[PDB]
């Protein structure tokens, strides 16, 4: 094997026909270069689709000849989308007797060799830096004799440097292709003869957690059913009583009331506070919300997961209005509104005009509780009634009843059930990606990003709940719903200690249930990584994690456990923002070098690397890392030939 | 004072306007967010001039109204551009007496409080991530009563936390607009009477290096020409004796040669193999291509504005075709023709046609020596005679002669003299940049980059002389020239070291004499921090030293360096790369974790981070760097409140 690059279009093409999603031009060859406005990477005809990874595709159409092509094609579970192959594609076709050596085309047409291992894993002869390989995903592992083997779509690193690589199989597509394009999953499960695990994709309306769980009920079943939100575990309770005539048991951490019923209803908070599963308690457990990937609902998932064939029950059902790989798709009770820029007020570039919010009940997010307080006084100064809300502040800031533009951020969606009569959205959101920096360990670093496909349609479905609704938006975007950072799997463990008094390995057995149950959304597998660096966490001062969970910022414990180190040492924190007030106290009693474990914002101190933990912590860094390496437009491609 | 933003572009209408050159929409507010492709910055409009800084804008116009808008100002040394505002857009105002209280505008339309330390300093009341502050280059810092101060351009920082902010202050854009937009410098100075520092920019055929050394020596002065190439040395002097009559002095590593003659030719490497000016000896010193930015010529310039007024010259010439800021117009010689897709020869994307190749004397340009092979074995193929040239190869190995079709990367230009009838420009190169990445100091990464203007305009400078000529080339437009990076300063340290026993406090004294010249490529100042990284560098091992040296790769000193600390800690190398073959020899014995100093390349081995050196380098660290943070179109604005804060 050997191959060149041929480049097809430069940027102002591909920016035009993103748009159009009109490809005007031949697709030769069958590996081509595709992008998107921010990512590039390749993509790979196999058996007459067009493949490619999903982290990098998203949902998004392709652009063709005779207007964008949606996905045929689209499993989450194995970061793999296709696309029909427009007339006129070549296309490799499988490998049936596999040899071992491999050859890896990467986007700079090199070649490069492969000793498989697993179905799925190959490592490269001669390691690599990882960098030379992003640009890569979905570029082809072939065999000697040309055919296909699977498609590219992480490196496995150690300290930054690829030694082996993930690809999907080429019978996974074969499995894909085969799978039903369309199935149904509106309507609930009947309760299997044994355990199973089912889906339920029904839009917010179809008593998902209201009329189903009644149903199973009126069929003799004791239900469990979970769900993110105190605001709404609690809602519903009342809405029971009332429409179905069952005063249900409630569980919340605040609240909890045990009336005998057959149906319960609790937030995944509390069910792990109560050690998971009691054993005979439920037949059938919903779910709810199970797109989201707050660490609570994953790690609840993840025990309901682990534990329910165990406990007696029969059914599970993870329930959800928008699983992973969805499309924001229009409704018809909810006009859609761009923001231009002719308002009164300013907001994210663009305006609102002060009309669109006199009067009424407007919903206004914002990604940042600093920017909502700002908003929210511009609009009092112009004598619109407004509240901020976020993180903090209690919901009854938020009038149940009357003219109101509340300005929030995503808090909002766990802390308050009300509806309102139009929203506008910033089209952002603020999220936290881990680093793997070695300096000296990891860091966490806040970031605003464009907002998935989940949140735009939690956002814009505040309005339009069975009365119409207008939806202002600053822009058209939405990134690829159902994937999200090894920070978040960072956050459980943390969690995990914080405040269920679950040891690592414990959090893991849960967590790698959730991964390995297919129609969740997906996340690196960085199980064991994290697992060893909180096993390393140990004879954390109690006192310290008691501060930091009354505060309740991010991860309470890895803050608690720095703050504690810096204590056995007289030794200053990183810095005196918020964070570290668990020592001002002691603020002029400490001097030196911090004992620096992990960067969890701005250091702004000496900092010694000398620390027995950090050295714990820097060597497990050297464990194996999984790491990954409008419509989408073909931009060039890869002609092959050994 | 406050402020808030608003986005009056899109990406499309972006890059519709940044081609076309065009922009209709009013010219509303003062700060204006700015873009190229690659970026985007501010602009602030400042007493009906548009000021931005040049680190982002290059040379390149600004769309407006009738079409692009030529820049009126360019100022590399204080990196400072200016377009003439579309008549409609306000202008801030200078300040008319300096209170010390100021107030940073960011691209998110934050206001910053800053207090002013010095004529271009404030420091921050509050300490920020640099990242914070991305993107802000060329917005305003206001005083309280909303004037311009000045146009920030780079954050001071500690470990990666702007502590303080420097900017360009107002009265330097004073100066700048009463003052002439068009300068000289196409002519040879006549001597003055004392010292003084001339430029002169004119064209390759000014003979510059041959005919003004003349004219001087012709009026009895005695004239030293430095020049980095050793083949343009040798060359010029052959030129000279020949055909102009004087047998001039040369000295050169390869060939030196006393007649007592008035001329003398050199290389910047020789001089400073020879200690530089040794007093009595020239009045006039030229040095060609002060342009160039290799280590050599750094130092070498630097050594002369350090040392030649005390020597007793009289006048240095810096001498270039494409000082700081030129851009590369056309040629009366050479057609230039974008290369293509349909071609028989693939070619970074595009490809070759073989006729365009298959006779004559072609120059293909490659990014690198493993492209210059492959294109090699590929093009004798289909049976031209085609060599590869690069670093480590011989001169000779070309034809000069023959037919022939060189596949050569930039080495070319200092190894050989001769032209060809067409070039063909891959157009781009490999830098080094450093990123203090505190993992656990500094990493050299060499990348592959866009080529500058000079790049350009010295690859197709290799045809169009003295008769037609055809420049084929992958991709048209240049990133700005006359800006180097950090990693540069760190090249000249280490030669200091390596090569030519200069301690850093004595070559910190060189590279200031370079940096405080103006009319030089410039630089983000770093000078006291790599002179403190390589005064704890001591007691390398002479013998790792002298085969780095040899081997003709980068940063020999610290190459070496590294390999010390590593054989008498008996551990293995952070890789086997190439770069560490001088301890492969001893691989048997060597056995744990490196004992890393820096990143220089991929680390492989395990590493361990508690070498003093390591420790002596990481508290270096904390030193205060200065970190920068088609048409430049208008995307959006800034407003600024009229009235309270
Ligand atoms: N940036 C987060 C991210 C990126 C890629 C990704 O792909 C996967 C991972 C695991 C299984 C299947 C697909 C998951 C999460
Ligand atoms: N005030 C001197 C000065 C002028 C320009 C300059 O631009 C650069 C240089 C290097 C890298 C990035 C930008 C740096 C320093």
């Amino acid at each position: 094997i050997t191959a060149y690059s041929q480049q097809t279009r430069g940027l102002l093409g591909c920016i035009i026909t993103s748009l159009t999603g009109r490809d005007k031009n031949q697709v030769e060859g069958e590996v081509q270069v595709v992008s998107t406005a921010t990512q590039s990477f390749l993509a790979t005809c196999v058996n007459g689709v067009c493949w490619t990874v999903y982290h990098g595709a998203g949902s998004k159409t392709l652009a063709g000849p005779k207007g964008p092509i949606t996905q045929m094609y689209t499993n989450v579970d194995q970061d793999l989308v296709g696309w029909q192959a427009p007339p006129g594609a070549r296309s490799l076709t499988p490998c049936t007797c596999g040899s071992s050596d491999l050859y890896l085309v990467t986007r700079h047409a090199d070649v490069i060799p492969v000793r498989r291992r697993g179905d799925s894993r190959g490592s490269l002869l001669s390691p690599r830096p990882v960098s030379y390989l992003k640009g890569s995903s979905g570029g082809p592992l072939l065999c000697p004799s040309g055919h296909a083997v699977g498609i590219f779509r992480a490196a496995v690193c150690t300290r930054g440097v690829a030694k082996a690589v993930d690809f999907v199989p080429v019978e996974s597509m074969e499995t894909t292709m085969r799978s039903p394009v369309f199935t149904d999953n509106s309507s609930p499960p009947a309760v299997p003869q044994s355990f199973q695990v089912a889906h339920l994709h029904a839009p917010t309306g179809s008593g998902k957690s209201t009329k189903v769980p009644a149903a199973y009920a009126a069929q003799g079943y004791k239900v469990l059913v979970l769900n993110p939100s105190v605001a709404a575990t609690l809602g519903f309770g009342a809405y029971m009583s009332k429409a179905h005539g069952i005063d249900p048991n409630i569980r919340t951490g605040v609240r909890t009331i045990t009336t005998g019923a057959p149906v319960t209803y609790s937030t995944y908070g509390k069910f792990l506070a109560d050690g998971g599963c009691s054993g005979g308690a439920y037949d059938i457990i919903i779910c709810d919300e199970c797109h989201s990937t707050d660490s609570t609902t994953i790690l609840g998932i993840g025990t309901v997961l682990d534990q329910a064939e165990t406990a007696g029950a029969r059914l599970v059902v993870l329930a959800t209005a928008t699983p992973p790989g969805s499309v924001t798709v229009p409704h018809p009770n909810i006009e859609e509104v761009a923001l231009s820029n002719t308002g009164e007020i300013p907001f994210y570039g663009k305006a609102i005009p002060i009309e669109a919010i006199r009067g009424g009940r407007h919903l206004i997010f914002c990604h940042s509780k600093k920017k909502c307080d700002e908003l929210a006084a511009k609009l009092s100064g112009l004598g619109i009634n407004a509240v901020a809300y976020y993180r903090g502040l209690d919901v009854s800031v938020i009038p149940t009843i009357g003219d109101v533009v509340v300005v929030a951020t995503d808090a909002l969606m766990t802390g308050y059930t009300g509806d309102f009569d139009s929203v506008i959205d910033c089209n952002t959101c603020v999220t936290q990606t881990v680093d793997f920096s070695l300096d000296p360990t990891f860091t966490i670093e806040t970031t605003t990003v464009p907002q998935d496909a989940v949140s735009r349609s939690q956002r814009r479905g505040r309005t339009g709940r069975g009365r119409r609704g207008i939806y202002r938006f600053v822009t058209p975007g939405e990134r690829p719903s159902g994937m999200f950072d090894s920070s978040v799997l960072c956050e459980c463990y943390d969690a995990g200690c914080a405040w269920y008094e679950l040891t690592p390995a414990e959090t893991s057995v849960r967590l790698r249930a959730y991964l390995n149950t297919p129609g969740l959304p997906v996340c690196q597998d960085h199980l064991e990584f994290w697992e060893s660096v909180f096993t390393g966490l140990t004879h954390i001062d109690a006192h310290f994690l008691s501060q930091t969970k009354q505060a309740g910022d991010n991860f309470p414990y890895l803050v608690a456990y720095q703050a504690t180190v810096c204590a056995r040492a007289q030794a200053p924190p990183p810095s005196w923002d918020q964070m570290w007030k668990c020592l001002i106290r002691l603020k002029p009693t400490l001097h030196g070098p911090t004992p620096l474990l992990y960067r969890l914002g701005a250091v702004q101190n000496e900092v010694t690397l000398t620390h027995p933990i950090t050295k714990y912590i820097m060597a497990c860094m050297s464990a194996d890392l999984e790491v990954v390496t409008g419509s989408v437009v073909i931009v060039g491609r890869i002609i092959l030939s050994s």
